[PDB]
């Protein structure tokens, strides 16, 4: 039939665990895309599919095919690090049989692995930009064989955007120049359903399969009053509730009741994270009313529920108040308040249906995958504003059960002011996508194209004016307006004129300086370079040791509305606050003048200066977090002194991280070699967030910061101590911090026995790899 | 007889070298030492004999009696790193065939083993008092099987004698304690011909030996102008000068060809570097003016001498012009100007007895042996001061070649004034040896008694009065007197008044604080942590961390009169120095209207104020020389720029040295953390005087700073890739940086094949006891 995966001929091992997995079976449009033509034998290709299409099997039998046959390497580039994290974690348990080598460059994650031992890079889009510009440096292009991007819809919409725009055009810059002045590297490109895929597909010089074929079929519909209404606006029902909700009058608990009785799960998206815990709340409470007062009340694994709850108790954070109650009845709430941790598991059991009502905040639509088969969204307004139609497909976009249901249901909720808008966003349809690079007239030029210029430049490619231009034409600017090259030159008298770049007559020749070289190793951006830049020539000459502050201050990332600075506690704080620290706060030039300001009242900010003192201020309230974060304050704490959420801390605790690894790599390419030293420690030490003691056991990735902990303290102070420890004594002193409630991100939960187990054994592992 | 050491049975690999040395029968004096009694089964033991004699023998046969035997770990205690390297290689030449372990502790070097892997540990006194204090804390002290200690004699006087006396009496404390409520640790004691070594015996509870015997006799006699009279002042011989002279009158030339007319050799002591470099020189032109006017001229085998001038211009230092006209005619001085491997290359010359002169200021007599036949000493008036007995019986002990002379002499000259001083050396005898202990008139208490008090209150002994008390029973000062008891407690006083220790109720019991941990721990004395600790809270609080100045000055020892600060070369420097080492230089307190004070006229600190302010500056100028070292700006252009000879900045570097290894563990111990990041670089850094990316290269022991530069420079930046390295390559670089002309302390000068395979082999023997 040449559907089953047989025929083909793959290698056995991966057929087994597809088969275990269960794609005993490739749809037909997976099978024409791969025999499409040149496609299979090395052209660039570009397709999309709805998610439930079976996407990623296409780009995962094309990586098979150049990594075994070519034995070249792979890269696979992703939209996020949650993604990225499971994606390789699922490409690790089949390759892994095969004994193909997989690991991945990830947020703040480095592998253990060097890049010359593995096949396969899976990796987030700066990473990946990262690693390329490394790979010019060293000349190693070569040994790329495949480039595959996840969401390449992203190119026009954020700034992980424009770095996929300037990642495909050094790629096409250099590998066609390379060609024309088989093909050896191939872009396998997924996307969604844009207008212009076939442009997209025409400047990559893809090949181009675009389908809407799904497993379920999908029932898209709008409810406003009792109407429901199909996309076409006739009435295909009219709602009327088999449960008398007390909560609210959009039906929105009675439309959930209605398909939890038919045993699937709901997934059910809020405009906010305080809205979506005040309606998992309604939602909780209305079925624990029915089960009270009593078609069935619903049907709870409640020993399975409670395993879910342990497993949440046991995080640092512990169980959450509202989840404590929704959780057992079988709803929860997910948005961006909870931790990284605490996601994943009420993620993990949504999967697997114990939770049967999940609430949340969009976040989670264009996040990691959950298959719901109703799925409701409350109202076609978010934030205040229209829901952008992107968000809307991928929220429907997840309706239906994959192969359990035979059908897809999605309401979207509306009112009758918003019907308009709930029409519109049934109708309606993407944005074409649309490079970055566009010039900003009220600019000089916009930094997407200053960082453009600067990277070839730095890089050593097209270092004149003429090959500028000849990268300019691979840019995807070029073929959408297929002023592009007035706004080059721009740029490259923006980067001579903030030496970036020295120019020499040969026409004309750019050459780095060392700011230039350490602008692109760092991949800081090149307008707050110059900030950065004097920022640490003015802390070096007169630096604060005795505490870990001002290096705090450099790593902290500028204020970026991470949270609202609630100036009541940062007054009371500097009252409080340590004439050390104050010490530090006015060398930088914090002034208790202008924050007893901001407690009185609004500072009007609108002067330049008044900008840059609120930044100062800004920047150096989120830098006594950072200091509380990595002296292990728990999260609970800092939430009680500074009042930012959970997962605020967690985002600015990753985002710190990456952050001071660019800084590291800045001063060493300067040169400033004592703030090497003071500042490379930082990049771990914030990412697990732990005292100076810890970070050689936090090497081993099944601990935690608490579980590196208690070892620790045990006395097991070294990963030489951890592999001669006794599995026993990890149990003992696992459970001094039978059943599964150790939680390990690329697993399932761990019994301690089985943990403690594995710690040992990877630590055996580490100092085999270590010693080699 | 049964002298032979094969009838004592020895291990044949030790009975095999000492055959290969000459030792094939000990002399009677040391069978009966050995047999004394008690002494071969285990009781303490103190011996006095000529340097000449074979002194060290009887230490040897009972270091391999208790390491053979009880298996226990032995130390040896010499009084300078010169000699400790010197005896370190001897007993790894003698005893590693028998699979014994030796390896040393001296100045900032560590061995590569831990202390638990050695069998014998040698070792300066400063390094020794530091290692039994970490023996105390670890509580390991029963690992000793023997303490031998060389020079007893320093205990009365040096600066590092009471050092001495701190580690005699806690091995002597702790061990009767113990033991008290076989000998576990044997004290086995070298020293000099002291009046009251039965009282050292007796307080060491030691069994005694002392004997003149010396292999070869000795002539001793005083020339005062043409009579050389005898100690009685007989008249021994009429002299006349067998070679004219013109360049002295008191024939100290024609007193040296006597000798010259034979194979034998003469070594010459003067007054003054300066002197020996004068004497020296015309003592070579008038060799070369008989020579060139030509009992027979001197032969000389000058294939040999150009062999020893070409190991020299190799040296960084190249070759002195003085020892450039003065060497081939084998004529060399000998002073405290020269580097480090100068002088061991002009005295391995002179052990062979290829230069036949040596004139030497007086370290050499104290330093290191060298057998000399005639030893002619200048005047009795050194730096305008009479010799002290002891140096002169030190620098005539050393005539007589063993087995080569029937007959040994020294000549002292002297002059009509002097004579009575010369005879009164040459009659007199040493003072006895007391505990530098007692305090003078106007003292509080001593700077040894605090230490001595210190050291017993942190260590964790001694912690009440009454044990305090006991262990001042067991104190050298309580011997000597048998007020010592009311000093002690003025001692506790002042620890306890300065924060060093805290007192508290049941007597009373005193515990350590942090400070006087880190006191402790780091061997720094405690009224120089005072200030230590004010320097470093007053440096981290506003550090400049663009350049090393700032580390350097917290790490330059404060100033030891190592210099005659030009002060019109530092201000010529000041309006020079840039304005970030000026920043450095306001924060520290350096002011420049005081330097051009300095300049316009003498100045004289009256005042406490003045003195430290002067001290301000003097170690600010210090400061300012290490960070050219570090720089590695050669040493000659350091010498052009601040006027100091080679042998002072290399004394000062082994000092800062040392100096930063007592911070950096200060540092940890208070737990400034970040200061701990920046200073640990730097001790290895001054060590060898090496830039940051050297010090992974120069740990393998073959490589100085000059061979790791061109390694490095060549691309074996690592010690992996120099255990990779091809021998031949190693080879050319060496080259490119035939005959012996490396010189590697350790050994004799190198071929350059013979190093670069060594170099090699060290790397892969680094790498595999690193792994392992």
């Amino acid at each position: 039939d040449k559907l089953l995966l047989a025929n083909w001929g793959l290698p056995k091992a991966v057929l087994e665990k597809y088969h275990s997995f269960g794609v005993k079976k490739m749809f037909e449009w997976q099978a024409e895309c791969l025999l499409l033509g040149q496609v299979l034998e090395g052209k660039n290709l570009v397709y999309s599919a709805p998610t439930s299409a079976g996407k990623t099997l296409v780009a995962e039998l094309l990586i098979l095919k150049r990594v075994l046959e070519m034995r070249k390497k792979a890269l696979f580039i992703l939209p996020f690090v949650s993604v990225a994290k499971e994606k390789k974690y699922y490409l690790q348990s089949l390759f892994q049989e095969v004994g193909i080598k997989v690991d991945g460059y990830m947020g703040s994650t480095s592998p253990s692995r060097h890049f010359s031992s593995l096949d396969i890079a899976v990796c987030t889009i700066e990473r990946a930009n990262g690693l390329i510009n490394r790979l010019i440096e060293e000349n190693k292009m070569d040994l790329l064989g495949m480039v595959v991007v996840d969401e390449l819809h992203m190119l026009g919409d954020s700034h992980r955007g424009y770095l996929l725009e300037l990642l495909l055009t050094k790629i096409c810059y250099i590998t066609r120049k390379s060609a024309s002045c088989s093909n050896a590297v191939q872009i396998v490109g997924m996307s969604a359903t844009l207008p212009n895929l076939e442009l997209v597909a025409s400047w990559l010089n893809a090949e181009l399969y675009h389908t809407d074929f799904r497993p379920v079929p999908l029932l898209e519909s709008v409810k406003v009053g009792n109407s429901i209404y199909d996309s076409s606006m006739k009435l295909v029902r009219e709602f009327e509730p088999m449960l008398q909700v007390k909560g609210d009058e959009d039906h929105v608990v009675s439309l959930c009741y209605e398909t939890i009785c038919d045993n699937h799960s709901v997934l059910l998206f809020c405009p906010s994270k305080k809205w979506c815990e005040k309606l998992a709340d309604i939602i909780a409470r209305e079925f624990y009313n029915l089960h009270h007062q009593a078609c069935p009340p619903v049907i709870l694994e409640q020993k399975e529920l409670l395993e879910v709850m342990d497993q949440l108790r046991r995080l640092p954070s512990g169980l959450d108040s509202v989840l404590q109650k929704t959780v057992p009845w079988g709803v929860a709430f997910h948005h961006a308040g909870l931790t990284f941790e605490e996601r994943d598991i009420i993620e993990g059991a949504f999967r697997q249906g114990l939770i049967r009502v999940l609430a949340a905040t969009s976040t989670l639509s264009s996040g990691v995958n959950l298959p719901a088969r109703r799925v409701i969204i409350r109202t076609p307004i978010f934030g205040g504003r229209p829901l952008d139609i992107l968000t809307y497909k991928q929220m429907v976009g997840r309706a239906g059960r994959k192969g359990v249901d035979t059908v897809g249901e999605s309401i979207l909720i509306c009112k009758n002011s918003e019907k308009s808008k709930g029409i519109a966003l049934l109708q309606g349809s993407l944005k074409p996508v649309r490079s970055c690079l566009q010039r900003r007239e009220g600019e000089e030029v916009t930094g997407s194209m200053i960082r453009a210029i600067l990277e070839i430049i730095v890089g050593g490619v097209a270092s004149t004016s003429q090959d500028m231009h000849t990268y300019a034409a691979c840019t995807f600017l070029a073929a959408s307006m297929k002023v592009q090259l007035g706004a080059i030159e721009a740029c490259v008298m923006w980067l001579l004129e903030n030496e970036f770049i020295q120019s020499t007559e040969a026409g004309k020749v750019y050459h780095p300086t060392h700011l230039g070289s350490a602008t692109l190793s760092s991949s800081l951006s090149p307008a707050d370079t110059l900030d950065i830049f004097a920022d640490l020539q003015r802390a070096m000459k007169g630096f604060v040791l005795e505490n870990d502050l001002h290096i705090l201050y450099l790593v902290t990332p500028m204020f970026e509305d991470w949270t609202t600075i609630d100036w009541y506690r940062f007054f009371c704080l500097w009252e409080k606050l340590p004439t050390s620290m104050k010490r530090v706060a006015e060398l930088v030039g914090v002034e208790e003048g202008f924050l007893a300001r901001c407690v009185k009242g609004k500072v009007v900010a609108r002067t330049e200066r008044q900008h840059r003192q609120m930044a100062i201020h800004k920047r150096f309230f989120t830098s006594l977090v950072l200091l509380d974060l990595i002296s292990e304050v728990p999260l609970r704490e800092i939430n009680q002194k500074y009042g930012c959420n959970r997962g605020q801390i967690q985002s600015l605790q990753q985002s710190a991280a990456v952050y001071a690894g660019m800084i590291t790599v800045f001063s060493n390419r300067l040169g400033w070699h004592n703030m090497e030293l003071l500042l490379s420690q930082f990049q771990k030490r914030l990412t697990f967030g732990i005292q100076r003691e810890l970070c050689d056991l936090v090497r081993v990735s099944l601990l935690n910061a608490q579980r590196a902990r208690v070892l620790y303290a045990s006395g097991f102070h070294t990963v030489a101590d951890l592999a001669r420890a006794n599995i026993v004594e990890v149990e003992v002193i696992l459970k001094n911090a039978n059943m599964r409630t150790i939680w390990v991100t690329g697993r399932k939960g761990l019994t301690e026995r089985e943990a403690a187990a594995l710690i040992v054994e990877e630590a055996r592992m580490i100092l085999q790899q270590d010693l080699v």
